[PDB]
């Protein structure tokens, strides 16, 4: 039934070798879940965590890994609304109090006893996890979880994002960054929302993957000098909403600044050491709001999943063994990765 | 019955010397009411509109002012929804194309072709001054205009403000600077909202005058120094609401800091280079919005002035002449200004 | 250049003839555009204006038509953001007091001093009518103004509707009668702004037509008699949104009851006698919400026509001489007008 | 410790003899509090549940009441959040299933698995009662439980039906039923939310009660022969909001008929077999909305109790022992009753 020993990528020092061993299984506290993980998305997150980007300490040593994508296998006795079998989503929001007064707004992710998978919590880097009942994602069966992996941290992510853009059918919304991870699902997201996309990512196809998957017009930043112009002219005066995901804090300097008059900037993507600052008159006068969005709640969850059952986003993703994330790692940090990778726990 | 020659204050350079000397009465367009100005408001935004230091062109020969106070004396012919012996208000916002995106959502301050008076158009430093009818506020009958005159831009701002921080009823609110000038209305309208308002100002007797006004708790800049720490301390975890009156980087800086989870900071005055950096980690896990908020439009102005109406939000005032006028720019141009000073357009 | 006598179709009683003769030339205020009106929707609405039914006064002698789609030919001093040669749209709201609460909130429909097209002001059944400036639509460069012109009513009123049902992306929304009139230009609507649709229609091949509009289920009153059970069925749970298009109290009252929890009921037309009876248990248990929905505002109009402009809504449209006009009055006063109506000035 | 028998009173058969008689203690089931309750206001809802009004059947037999507050004298091994000793509020909303699209969106009254105190679980009627430790209200220390007990669901219920009526400080709402239980807590949240407060009640010195507790008109249905005429005139175009907690089918015909244009007619009353029955064409020209709101959330919860606790809003109570409950009912179906009655379970 439940092995005692499993696989992980672990690392015991912030930036210290991933090490690809066997470690121990763990066993399901009252509230949580035990999930056997067969495909893991590889967010840029977990990046971050590795090499220590962030002013949160790590739990180590660490297991990574925040889009698991497994199956039920066994549970707490306090465990109510999950039978063994059923497919279940490891999330960066590992678990929320459920009792404070922004966990009872929805505002689960900002619940100030939070925790979180790969970073506090041991992650979906491994064949077998953990996870609290009451925040995991329902998966439908039939879900093939290779595909859906990345819904669970990328495409709530920007679905939530869009949403707090406050956009409207027929607005543009400019993703910065619309070849990655987050970006691509940005793009399919949006277009299924009503918007029109304007993309800004650059590198070998990236552009050919933003048409592929629906996007409208793309601004290579590889190539274009006036970044900002080009966004002012594509849509006539300036996105309606931005969604920055990507990990330049440039690419977010640009965004307060080829935003409508009106509009919204989002902020989800988090580079080390990352400032945004704006020029304070030119904000008020043109009545721009930039806003920060941290993952989803389970409602986010519950849609954004909808949205793949019905066929309408799709993670560009290539299926490689986790044992060969490292080598993720690095493709990641040079930003040659074309959407996402998920981690096959079997190899 | 309505003059030819009239007085007013106006300049024909840059930073010229300010002509208290006779002009022409203007002739209203068809569009236009005519308004005999008796008192109007001087805040320094007319100071940068002498000065010649904002991107685009002033009209020169001008004459300043937009807070001004009067009676409809004359009106065009399309003018509708006014009568003569209304009391009319000149805002910052005189008129706007009504034919654009942003006039259409309530946000002509946003306008490509917007008319502003003191700047553009002339304002309210004279005895008859004329004003798009669309625009000027509708002063209810019986509303003392010396004590109204400055309502017009601080009182209005300010209320849109407290709207664009987007709080209920029982939400505690930071005002920074609150006992100077935009604060103390601050503080009236936000009391006057159902919110619960912390103070934070600095000086001789401040703290008595914020109480005076609804102040609830008052953080003392002087004797205080984890200003964030108490704000938090007293919030019990931070400000849904911010009002950043004063508007050095550190109080700005504080308030990405202060603000409640989910909570929003504004962005208000002018202020010719200040400059908002917020933590893209901090603002992106607290999921904190940072939104500029400009002059209010017409929903906001007879909102603001029915709580002036209602005796909830008052100014102190001191009126003097407006012939004494290019003393009190000059005064300004230093910072001898001792409180809100009203002009009496006979005097 | 600009005639002084010209065709157009006008009577002298409540339900006198129609008498098609030559009328003179109207001029502008300086307030309006001088509209060269090329094609005029038909609807019922028309119809009530001539039977003199409504309550308050119709102006007699009067030109019927609040659809109409033209260039711009001439305009007033005042007027502003129009160009010759633009082209224009006329629609129900002609203009208002831009003085009142209403007109402010961007609900100039609801001021006290509506002017009307077609009713207190002469409308579009002419070659030339004048509108104010202010409310007319900017019909954009390369629209088909025969295609356009029914938009401008049916179709503002049916995307302000949505609205209204405020809905998100991924939601249900059902709509009744929508495969006939309203109901088509709702379907398109509701889909080119992410909502998924349930059509309830009835009758010769109305399904295939709802389906080749974007419908996604449809439900068919004729042969499905549990409506509420089936819309229940498929939506799994109730609609998270519905247009009440078809008007009988049934169809009403049984949007009340296969209304999802926390959702909304839209009603939409002018019915001169239908009465909308809910439960209050049920609706109260529910948490729905009836919102009546009127007719759009110039937001929601340059936003209905942005969908048009994009090719994603189009209406069948007949096209008929307005020299023909009595003869069509004449077959919606009983009922045989089939389908969408649109006259040529011309002819 | 904890008695095995207690006193209740009980009915066996609907609108059948209550009886104050000794009944077992009930057990806590691993989710859930065992309350020691002190008083229990006496809601109108428990009227309708003796009478069998409702659509709905009760549990038989049946301990009613849902205005519970008490102490933590027992949970059970899954309950977290709570000790020994904490005060607790039983509501109408025992529990949720806490897992469905509703519970997620914060509307966990509106779950179908909705668990309900007086109406399907023994209710706060009987000295001991068990209550979900998720959704039950967290009363802080200090609390006088006499006067905290009908904010539990009179409190948290009118707070939630002015929040969904959409109101600004400065808009006029008006409170229909405004000396009942549900009535006069109305009346305060409402000031305290800054709106201006129009009363129509009806009976002896409940104009009085009214004026004592801050509300500014008061309409006396015993009186007034056309109430419509009077709120319209009181408030100058109509109530932006309208409360219905009469229970008169009649009051609520009125209350779609004095709301203003875009205002909104909230149901909350839900007298024996009502319908709500409005004009089609009335509410769309006037972009009415007509809302159901049911009890309140969580979040509703905490901070309706927080206005209590900063002293802003205070039921007019009448303590009088629970076996005096018959007594009680005979006078709330007279309309006898100022404010609130609440139970002391001691006689
Ligand atoms: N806030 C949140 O809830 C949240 C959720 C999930 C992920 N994130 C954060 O979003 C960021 C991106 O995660 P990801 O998984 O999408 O990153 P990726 O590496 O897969 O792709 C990022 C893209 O950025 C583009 N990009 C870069 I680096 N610089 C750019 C620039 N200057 N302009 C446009 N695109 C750029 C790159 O080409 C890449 O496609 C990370 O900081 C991660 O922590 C935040
Ligand atoms: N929907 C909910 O969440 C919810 C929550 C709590 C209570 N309720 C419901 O609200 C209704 C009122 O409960 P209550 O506890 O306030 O009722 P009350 O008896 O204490 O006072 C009701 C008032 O109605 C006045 N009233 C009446 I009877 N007819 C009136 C009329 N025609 N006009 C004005 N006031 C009227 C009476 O004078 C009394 O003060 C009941 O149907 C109850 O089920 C609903
Ligand atoms: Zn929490
Ligand atoms: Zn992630
Ligand atoms: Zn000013
Ligand atoms: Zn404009
Ligand atoms: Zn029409
Ligand atoms: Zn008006
Ligand atoms: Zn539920
Ligand atoms: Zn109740």
């Amino acid at each position: 039934s439940i092995p005692e020993t499993q696989k992980g990528v672990i690392f015991y020092e912030s930036h210290g070798k991933l090490e690809y061993k066997d470690i121990p299984v763990p066993k399901p506290k009252a509230n949580e879940l035990l999930i056997n993980v067969k495909y893991s998305g590889v967010c840029h997150t977990d990046l971050h965590a590795w090499h220590g980007d962030w002013p949160l300490p790590v739990k180590l040593p660490l297991v990574g890994g925040h889009e698991g994508a497994g199956v039920v296998v066994g549970m707490g006795e306090n465990v109510k609304g999950w039978k063994i079998g059923d497919y279940a989503g490891i999330k960066w929001l590992n678990g929320s109090c459920m009792a404070c007064e922004y966990c009872e707004l929805g505002n689960e992710s900002n619940c100030p006893h939070a925790d979180l998978s790969g970073y506090t919590h041991d992650g979906s880097f491994q064949q077998y996890a953990t996870a609290d009942a009451v925040q995991a994602a329902h998966i439908p069966q039939g879900t093939d979880l290779a595909q859906v992996a990345p819904i669970l941290c990328a495409g709530i992510t920007v679905y939530k994002a869009l949403k707090s853009a406050n956009l409207m059918a027929g607005h543009w919304v400019a993703i910065s960054g619309a070849a990655g991870g987050l970006g691509s699902l940005a793009v399919q997201y949006a277009k299924a929302m009503g918007y029109r996309v304007l993309g800004i990512d650059g590198g070998e196809g990236k552009e050919e993957l933003f048409r592929s998957i629906g996007g409208e017009v793309f601004i290579d930043f590889t190539k274009e000098k006036d970044i900002v112009g080009a966004v002012l002219k594509a849509t006539d005066g300036g996105a309606h909403g931005v969604i920055n995901v990507s990990v330049s804090e440039a690419a977010i300097e640009a965004s307060t600044r080829y935003v409508r008059a009106n509009g919204t900037t989002v902020l989800v993507g988090m580079p080390a050491g990352a400032k945004c600052c704006s020029d304070v008159f030119n904000q008020v006068v043109k009545s721009i709001s930039i806003v920060g969005s941290y993952v989803g709640n389970r409602a986010d969850t519950r849609e954004a999943l909808d949205f793949f059952a019905r066929g309408l986003v799709k993670s560009p993703i290539k299926v490689v063994g986790l044992s060969t994330l490292p080598e993720i790692y690095e493709k990641m940090e040079k930003g040659q990765i074309v959407g996402r990778y998920v981690v096959d726990t079997s190899k």
